[PDB]
């Protein structure tokens, strides 16, 4: 036909008004637009393919930013201090395209006033799914609808961590929201979300004028005051109603940051840091803007290291096992599958592992230099190893769900007869494997079956007592002196069998003599009397010389 | 241009002749060539695309199967039986592409004959890498270059599970290789692999004529023989050198087969079948042939349920959390990895976990209804769940990481020994706490001053004994028969203070009379002697009867 039997866009954007099928006049459409002077927000805007594949235009992305207690800027580079306790919006739409979207801020319900203990809480709603971040003195934790890990991803809706930074993306629509614990940070696409939002992030329209809005719509030249009328009532609480200029605040003007002069314009963040140093000397809270600025320098390409500079008064804290780099990769090549991804080309903050070993795994801390398997218990294992983990025989090797773990089955020698009257079979923790639960002998002193052998008054000690057996055996209660003297045998009994005895044993210590010193000296010699005559050996007769 | 300002093939499958630059001579191109009518293997040709989008055409791809012990098909649908006990190459590259690319059966080498746990082995080799495929009479065993898991995937190649086949492939190369202990299955695609293969599967030429060929690369008639050539050398074992028709082979023509009797040709099958029972009746050695035709039918989308008909004698043997089906997924979901659904729409045999319960991840084998963590040990647990694992806290939470565990943190017991001479501190592990060595007293008998009390003597006992505390409480070995006496006061002491008395002591207790039996009896009287008198009681006058 002399039209084209679809005169056509055939492809590649050869477009055609043919003459006849065989014969058509073909075009072809290309083109190329400058780049954008501005987008009343210094930042560099970056190209947006059209449907169709013939060209590109420029279009900016929308960044709200907020920092310190009251500073805010909006997505059109729009400055405003706004100071309240209860919980506002940040970012809704105007026309519902996607169910329950919306971010939102409380920002002293969790502490009024000072927000020393936890400065804010982050709430970002996607459909189903809420999730609440919130900080205490020493780390952050995150709530959805009950507690969650960080690596999470559930619905399209993915949270992290990235530097110093909490992340919760949408990569469905594009929407990155990053929290710091000092700061908040929402970014938007421009095609997504084109003059449809609201709140005190104002309107993505490029036009600083309508960067703030009523609930209503109306617009009012006092943007400070539309922020205020941006509360969202919930069921808790509802009666909500000289200076010496620091150094510090100089190193934005310093020659330092002159890279970052450019493509950021630094007069709000320098303006900021005065007036915090100027409502109280002192307090360390001027180093919060250069965070922020540091922060969208290195957004921007440009990595810088300012904190050395700082002379301290504030730094990070965390762990030996990490080390503070002011430039390294957005995404840490953890060793569990670092694989291959696009390497980003700003590099952010934070502190990682050192130089000579790397992480293992997200969600996990242990930095290895060979990875091999990581247990419940933090603790770096080899392929290829045995180890006793838990009660059971737990191997690493290399495949898939890495620790292989297998019972115990510990077994000891059952030995049932117990020979001592002590020995008593009892059952016990094994001491070298308290699972192994061995059964042993037991000693009860009280079952000593013998008893004590009672001896002659001339043994001195049984020798049985403290024998070290499981019954204590016990020493003899006699002892020596001359116990065998006579009659019922004991220490003197020098009963007077001679007619004339002496016999006075007194215990007398001797060789068996101590024992038995019968020192017998009988006199039954009879002396002659001047008139007592046959007085030889007469009745009772002792020596008599009277 | 009147020249086409490059008459040329046009983008999407066009094409164009060139008189004008816009007005030029347009083409398009295309076909529908009828499907192969066959391919010599009995099996449906592929559909094989071009480089550029305008044909496909229909290329059959290249199938090698081997059941039992000596039964073998090459890749072009010729059927051969040999017997062999060294190491065989099935397929090799006669034009080296890949690096050191190979397959390997092992048959007799592991087990000569009756195999007792493993029937033979296979060995993949690529590149870097070799795996080896082993069985014994439960599980097979794989050793990776030392022994891995079973879901592998390293450097391009890829071992898991499927059904009751384990499978190793090569994404790249489309080479995928199954093993089941009673046979073994090769696929590899045409384009790749066309008139470059050798061994004994054979030349994937599409005609069964070329199939054998000799290492030195000649052409014969009798493919057993040949197959006897391709030997591989290895240092290990360097030494290489009546029937009635069971109604179990019956099954292959009944009406349950009848699909399969069109789109598969079961003429190889059943007389493998047949030559297997007249092998030796009455072994279970007919039942092999039937499961690779189930298989084959399987893979061409028909699923049959036959092991039913079997009347026993070979079914299934996996544990009792599982059960068996004859039609399942080839990759069960798993709720780790739900991720989207498994198009395979092939139903391989298998067995699996009940339909009320699901698999937990690759790697595990625990079947769960709503899934949470499963840690080391093989347990399942819930969101929020609180335990203690080891000697920890953990919880079970969702996210990154699973288990999360902290240190037990266990207190003790604040003692100084104890006062009890003999105390001294333990610090010990109480039954009652795990992991909790707590200070305790420890008693000890050896360490202690029982201070015994020496008693002179009639203290039948002190009776500090023993009371309850360790110290060793003394007993007073003193008694009391007579304790008086001019004798030391020693027991049984009859002496006369008095010459002339009797005081006789049996040792005897009475009243008191234990501390004095003796008492005193008086001997002493005078009566009249001799007329003159004047004994006047003679001292020494003890009772006479003058
Ligand atoms: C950081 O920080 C720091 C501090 O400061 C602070 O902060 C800042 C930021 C600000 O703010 C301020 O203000 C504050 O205060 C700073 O500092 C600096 O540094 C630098 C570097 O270092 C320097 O310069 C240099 O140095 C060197 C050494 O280093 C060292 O020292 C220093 C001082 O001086 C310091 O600072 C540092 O830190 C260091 O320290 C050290 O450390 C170590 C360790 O590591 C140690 O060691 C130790 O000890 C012992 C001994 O050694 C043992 O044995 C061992 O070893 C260990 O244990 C040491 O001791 C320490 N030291 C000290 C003292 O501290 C030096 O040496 C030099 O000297 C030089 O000069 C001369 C003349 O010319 C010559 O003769 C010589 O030879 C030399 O040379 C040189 O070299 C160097 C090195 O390289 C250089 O430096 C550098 O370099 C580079 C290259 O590339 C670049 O250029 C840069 O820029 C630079 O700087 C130089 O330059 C050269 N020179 C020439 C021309 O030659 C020197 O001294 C400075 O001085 C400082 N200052 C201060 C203030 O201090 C920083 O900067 C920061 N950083 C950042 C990042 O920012
Ligand atoms: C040997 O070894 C052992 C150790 O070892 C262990 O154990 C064994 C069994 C096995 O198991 C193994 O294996 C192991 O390892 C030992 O044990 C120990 O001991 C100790 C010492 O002894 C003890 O502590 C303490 O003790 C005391 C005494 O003892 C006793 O007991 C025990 C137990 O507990 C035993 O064991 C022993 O043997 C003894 O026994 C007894 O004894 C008693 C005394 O003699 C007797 O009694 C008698 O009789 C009658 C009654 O019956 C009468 O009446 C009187 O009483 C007496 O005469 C008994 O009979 C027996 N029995 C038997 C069975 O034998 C104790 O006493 C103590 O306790 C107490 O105190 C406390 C304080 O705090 C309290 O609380 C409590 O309650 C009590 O009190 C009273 O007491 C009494 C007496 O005893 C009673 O009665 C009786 O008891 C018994 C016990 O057994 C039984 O029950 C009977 O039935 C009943 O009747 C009451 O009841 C009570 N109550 C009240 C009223 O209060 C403590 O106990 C420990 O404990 C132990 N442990 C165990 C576990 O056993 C052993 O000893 C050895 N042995 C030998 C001989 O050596
Ligand atoms: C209580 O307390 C007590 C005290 O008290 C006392 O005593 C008593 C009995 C009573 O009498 C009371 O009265 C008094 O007071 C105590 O005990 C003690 O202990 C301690 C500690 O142990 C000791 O120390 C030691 O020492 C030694 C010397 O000496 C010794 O020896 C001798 C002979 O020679 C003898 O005689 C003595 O006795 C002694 O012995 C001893 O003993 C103990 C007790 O028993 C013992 O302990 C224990 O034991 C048991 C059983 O029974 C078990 O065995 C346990 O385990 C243990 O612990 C000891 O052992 C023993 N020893 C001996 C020798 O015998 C020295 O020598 C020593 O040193 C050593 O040892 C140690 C540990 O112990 C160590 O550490 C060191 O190093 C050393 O080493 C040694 O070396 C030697 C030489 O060579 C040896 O020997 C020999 O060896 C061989 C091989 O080579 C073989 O075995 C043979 O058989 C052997 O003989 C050894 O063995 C080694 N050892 C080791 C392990 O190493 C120490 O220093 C003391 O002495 C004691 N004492 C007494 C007398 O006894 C307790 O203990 C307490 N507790 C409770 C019971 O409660
Ligand atoms: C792998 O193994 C498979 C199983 O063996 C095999 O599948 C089929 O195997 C059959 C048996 O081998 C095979 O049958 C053919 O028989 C021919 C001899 O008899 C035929 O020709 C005489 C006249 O010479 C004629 O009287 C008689 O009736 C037969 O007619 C033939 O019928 C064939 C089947 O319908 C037909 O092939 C079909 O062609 C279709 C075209 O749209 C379509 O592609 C179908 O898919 C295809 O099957 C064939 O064209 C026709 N011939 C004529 C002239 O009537 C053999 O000659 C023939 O071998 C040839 O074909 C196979 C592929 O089929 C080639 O591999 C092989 O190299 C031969 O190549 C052929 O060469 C002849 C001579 O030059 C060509 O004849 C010309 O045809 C022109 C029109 O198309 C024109 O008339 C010219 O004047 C003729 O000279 C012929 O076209 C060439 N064919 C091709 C495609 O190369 C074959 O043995 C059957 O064809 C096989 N079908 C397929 C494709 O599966 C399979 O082929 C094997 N594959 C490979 C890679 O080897
Ligand atoms: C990203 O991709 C690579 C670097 O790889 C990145 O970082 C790794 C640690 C991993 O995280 C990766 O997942 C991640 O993608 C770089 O692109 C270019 O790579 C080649 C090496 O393949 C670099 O060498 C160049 O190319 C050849 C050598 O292959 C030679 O001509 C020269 O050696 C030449 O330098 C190449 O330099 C590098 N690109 C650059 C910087 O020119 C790069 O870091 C980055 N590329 C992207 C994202 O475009
Ligand atoms: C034997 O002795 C017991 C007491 O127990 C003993 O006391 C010493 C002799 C010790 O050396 C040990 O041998 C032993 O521990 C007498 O039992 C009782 O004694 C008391 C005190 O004398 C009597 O009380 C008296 O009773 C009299 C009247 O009988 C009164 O006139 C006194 O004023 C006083 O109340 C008690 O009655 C008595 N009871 C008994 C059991 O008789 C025991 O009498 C005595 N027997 C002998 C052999 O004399
Ligand atoms: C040794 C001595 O003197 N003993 C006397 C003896 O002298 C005396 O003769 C005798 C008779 O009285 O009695 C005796
Ligand atoms: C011989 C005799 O009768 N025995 C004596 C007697 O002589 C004496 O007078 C009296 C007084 O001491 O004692 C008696
Ligand atoms: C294509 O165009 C030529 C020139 O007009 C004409 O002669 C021919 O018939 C056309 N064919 C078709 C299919 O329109
Ligand atoms: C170029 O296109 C025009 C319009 O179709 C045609 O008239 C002319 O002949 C073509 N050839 C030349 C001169 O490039
Ligand atoms: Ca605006
Ligand atoms: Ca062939």
């Amino acid at each position: 036909p002399p039209e084209c039997p679809d005169t056509w866009w055939l492809c590649d954007c050869f477009m055609a008004t043919c003459k006849y099928n065989n014969t058509v006049e073909i075009v072809k459409v290309e083109c190329e637009p400058p780049p954008m002077p501005t987008c009343s927000n210094g930042l560099q805007p970056v190209r947006v393919e059209d449907p169709d594949g013939c060209c590109w235009h420029w279009e900016c992305d929308c960044y709200c930013t907020g920092w310190g207690d009251p500073h805010y800027v909006t997505f059109d580079g729009l400055y405003y201090s706004y100071q309240g306790n209860c919980t506002y919006v940040l970012v809704e739409e105007i026309s519902p395209s996607v169910d329950n979207f919306g971010v939102y801020i409380d920002n002293y319900h969790c502490d009024p006033n000072d927000k020393v203990s936890c400065p804010r809480t982050l709430i970002v709603r996607h459909e189903t799914q809420e999730v609440l971040i919130k900080t205490v003195h020493m780390m952050p934790m995150q709530v959805q609808v009950q507690a969650v890990a960080l690596p999470y991803k559930k619905y399209g809706l993915e949270v992290y961590q990235s530097g110093i930074n909490y992340v919760v993306d949408i990569p469905e629509l594009g929407v990155l929201v990053s929290y710091n614990g000092l700061s908040f940070s929402v970014r938007l696409p421009y095609h997504r979300f084109g003059n449809n939002t609201k709140g005190q992030c104002g309107t993505c329209t490029n036009t600083t004028s309508d960067d703030c809005i009523l609930p209503s719509g109306e617009i009012v030249s006092n943007c400070e005051a539309a922020a205020d009328q941006w509360l969202v009532n919930d069921p808790s609480k509802p009666h909500c109603p000289d200076c010496t200029p620091s150094p510090l605040c100089q190193l934005i003007k310093d020659s330092l940051f002159a890279q970052c002069h450019a493509l950021v314009p630094p007069q709000h963040y320098y303006d900021a840091c005065v007036f915090d140093s100027c409502f109280m000397p002192g307090s360390s809270l001027e180093c919060a803007s250069l965070q922020a600025y540091a922060a969208l320098c290195a957004q921007q390409n440009i990595c810088l290291d300012w904190r050395n500079h700082t002379h301290g008064a504030c730094l990070v804290e965390c762990p030996s096992h990490r080390e503070y780099q002011a430039c390294g990769p957005a995404e840490e090549p953890t060793c569990k599958s670092s694989s291959s991804q696009q390497n980003n080309t700003v590099l952010v903050e934070g502190c990682f592992c050192p130089e000579g070993t790397m992480n293992y795994a997200p969600g996990f801390d242990v930095c290895v230099k060979t990875c091999g398997c990581v247990g419940p218990d933090n603790v770096p294992r080899e392929f290829g190893e045995h180890f006793e983990f838990d009660c059971k025989n737990c191997v690493c090797l290399e495949g898939g769900s890495g620790i292989i773990c297998q019972p115990k089955r510990c077994s000891q020698k059952p030995v049932t007869h117990c020979v001592e009257d002590g020995t008593y079979l009892a059952t016990e923790v094994n001491p070298a494997d308290t699972c192994c639960n061995i059964t042993v002998c037991k000693c009860n002193t009280s079952l000593c079956k013998e008893k004590p052998s009672v001896c002659p008054l001339g043994f001195e000690v049984k020798s049985k007592m403290v024998p070290g057996r499981c019954c204590p055996f016990y020493w003899c209660e006699s002892k020596g002196v001359c116990v065998h003297g006579n009659a019922e045998y004991q220490p003197g009994s020098p009963v007077y069998s001679s007619k004339c005895q002496d016999c006075v044993c007194t215990d007398k210590v001797d060789n068996n003599t101590l024992l038995n010193v019968i020192a017998c000296t009988h006199v039954p010699c009879n002396t002659s009397c001047s008139p007592g005559f046959e007085l030889m050996e007469a009745p009772g007769e002792c020596c008599k010389k009277c």
